[PDB]
């Protein structure tokens, strides 16, 4: 028996739970308040030099999750890239994060992986038993030094917030690699899409049983016109804020046009508090397989999330946090509904994650429809 | 009509040459003076630390040739490997082979690529019209001081002699980059065989139609047993050396273990010529999806190959050339043998060049076959 599904959100969430629905013979209607497909995964090309551009900031797929992987690879050809930062601080640049190269660069040395684990205990400050603070975490871990040159600053700008003021929960390990790797991720797989993220979520979204309507906000007097929603939109939002919005860093892109090769990687980091914006990207990078005399790049400011702003990192601090259970037990009172994703749960998920929480979601409410049992509103761990 | 056919050497080029006429039911003999196949490529375990070593050098894959890469994909599981060369100078380790992380680093820049390209363009002497010796190719596009700090030292160690008397397609290879891209290879496909070179040659090798008999030595008197022979033995040393022994470079690898990572990557050059090992090995990081405790290393020593050290690299000047000829013309008058491979004829052969080469020479001997002509004793042009 075929149900009648609406999602709301036609980014990685929404899509991969249509699509596993629409091939169980569900009637899925997938909603999105945009005016394009993808959420925050669309990328799209400049007209003017052709560059795959992420227009939500860049998005590098990652994981060791082969069943994922596997799923991708039917929707799009998957390139090899492996992501390497730089950074530019103090007149030099650097390769993040911080290993070994970073650590001989910075203190001028030629230390093996031993010996600059000593050097880095040495410059450890542990004149202080018990770090309470990020700033006394760092400073237990790196020194002053690397603690002023990489992250003192760069915390300030992306999070709005000196690191005495934050916790040291934030750092659990220290931010170290004592080798040469100088790939961002330590992941199994990892690549890029040939014809970018936008293709791969079109083709998940091409199934007879799929109908999207874009430029469409969800209103609740709809429900009641469905079998079951599942909503990645954000939670609180659903239950007209009625508690207070919940706390996002925003991003701001300054989109400009090189005629050339502007910085010559992806990414570099702006590590400094006086460079008002935190990194900038030049996307051609993304797609090295192509060849652009034209690059599109994005200077990306960090600023607290208001109204009107699109929320990117969600803050999660003890008001956040109190502010979501009271959003949670809204939730878990309801009843023809699952909310799923970054938005819909108030927490960071990459685009594997994210994948792999959706077709997790999508069985959990095929199971319940075979075994007669209730859909759970969250497939997750929530608390 | 199935012909009997005996192959001096079971490293690829035997290895290969031998499994494709197997493969047209030919009765094939591969015979090796060691105890073991793989030829140069040849990688073992290590006893006490379980390291994957490659014996006579580290051994990376690396090709713009796909029906090769499709090849050895056949014949072994590639992992997709990216080498990245540090380099170790005047206190410093920088990123090899000389990218904008090297300019900004050796220079105390922080530039972009265009002002790289000027301050590079500056340094170097576009006076030099045609640059002839290694020395006048470094000066004419990378300048003095990274000629110095990078070049001599390494190249008057590794060739034995001034770079004003080496030739500049040595250094003509090598790429300048104005990016942080810090890719050693150019290469679109590159690689390290899951189970090493030995397993993949094994495999090449193994054939109903195939015999290998390895600590056996070639004897001239066999030739009236087969109907072709196929050598990549030492050409001058099939001629007893009658003329003079071919001109080599021969490599010390000297072997040590650390408990720990002991460099922190696979390959470290030590550029300056007052270090007298051309550089350092580590090669657990040749199997970055490995994990070991215990690390085999090897300090790598250049010097003149003599009379019972093993030839590696070839030095191929007037008067290397001048005695290669004398053979050559011995060789032209035989009549059922092809010599291959870079000691059967001379020349620095990369893995995959070294296949290609078996794959058409295979091809050039089941074609005169059919053809009824008669097989020559070089595939491929070596006067
Ligand atoms: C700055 C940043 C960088 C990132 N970089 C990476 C990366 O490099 N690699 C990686 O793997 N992951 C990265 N991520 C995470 C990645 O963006 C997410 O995993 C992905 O967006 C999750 O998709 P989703 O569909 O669950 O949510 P979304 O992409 O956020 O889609 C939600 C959709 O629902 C729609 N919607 C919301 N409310 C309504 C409504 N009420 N009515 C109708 N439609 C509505 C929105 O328009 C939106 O399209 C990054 C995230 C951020 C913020
Ligand atoms: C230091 C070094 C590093 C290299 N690194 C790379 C690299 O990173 N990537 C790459 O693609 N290529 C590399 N190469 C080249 C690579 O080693 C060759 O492509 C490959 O070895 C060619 O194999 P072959 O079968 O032609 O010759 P070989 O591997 O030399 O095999 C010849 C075989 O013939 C046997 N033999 C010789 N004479 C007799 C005889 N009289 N009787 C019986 N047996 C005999 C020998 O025992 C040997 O096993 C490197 C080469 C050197 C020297
Ligand atoms: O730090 C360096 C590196 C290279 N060169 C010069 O450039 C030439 C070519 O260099 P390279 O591309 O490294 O070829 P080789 O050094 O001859 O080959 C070795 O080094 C390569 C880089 O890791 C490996 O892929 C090969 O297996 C190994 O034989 C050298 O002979 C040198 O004269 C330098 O002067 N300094
Ligand atoms: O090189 C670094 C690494 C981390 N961080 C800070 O630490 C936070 C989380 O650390 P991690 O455990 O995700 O590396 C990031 O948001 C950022 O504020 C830096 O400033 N610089």
């Amino acid at each position: 028996k075929s149900k009648k599904i609406l999602i709301v959100g036609a980014g990685f969430s929404g899509a991969v739970i249509g699509r596993q629905l629409a091939e169980k013979g569900h009637q899925v209607h997938i909603i999105d308040q945009r005016d394009h497909i993808g959420g925050n995964s669309y990328d799209a090309r400049d007209s003017e030099t052709n560059v795959m551009v992420h227009v939500y900031g860049p998005h590098i797929f990652h994981t060791d999750n082969e069943t994922v992987w596997n799923y991708i690879n039917k929707h799009a050809e998957m390139m090899p890239y492996v992501n390497r930062v730089k950074a530019t601080v103090n007149g030099q640049v650097f390769s993040l994060p911080i290993n070994l190269h970073t650590i001989n660069q910075f203190f001028s040395k030629t230390c093996s992986p031993d010996e600059a684990r000593a050097l880095i205990a040495e410059k450890g400050d542990s004149t202080i038993a018990d770090p309470q603070t990020f700033e006394e975490q760092a400073l237990r871990f790196i020194g002053k030094e690397l603690y002023e040159a990489f992250f003192k600053g760069y915390t300030i700008k992306q999070w709005g917030m000196q690191p005495s003021e934050l916790p040291a929960s934030i750092l659990k390990r220290l931010p170290v690699r004592f080798n040469y790797d100088d790939n961002y991720f330590n992941h199994k797989f990892q690549g890029m899409p040939k014809c970018g993220y936008t293709q791969m979520i079109k083709s998940i979204l091409n199934h007879e049983n799929i109908k999207v309507d874009l430029q469409r906000e969800f209103i609740v007097d709809e429900r009641t016109h469905y079998d079951h929603v599942f909503y990645s939109g954000p939670l609180d939002a659903f239950y007209g804020y009625q508690y207070g919005r919940l706390g996002y860093r925003t991003l701001d892109f300054k989109k400009f046009i090189y005629q050339g090769d502007y910085q010559g990687c992806a990414v570099m980091n702006y590590c400094s508090v006086d460079v008002p914006y935190t990194r900038i990207t030049e996307h051609k990078y993304f797609s090295p397989w192509e060849q652009h005399d034209g690059s599109v790049c994005y200077k990306e400011y960090s600023r607290a999330c208001e109204e009107n702003d699109i929320p990117y990192y969600p803050i999660r601090q003890m008001g956040e946090m109190a502010l979501l259970e009271k959003y949670l037990s809204l939730a878990e009172n309801e009843t023809n509904i699952t909310f799923v994703g970054r938005l819909g749960t108030y927490r960071y998920l990459d685009m594997d994650v994210t994948i792999a929480e959706a077709l997790k979601t999508a069985e959990v409410y095929l199971n319940s429809l075979t075994d007669n049992q209730p859909m759970p509103v969250f497939t997750v761990s929530v608390g």
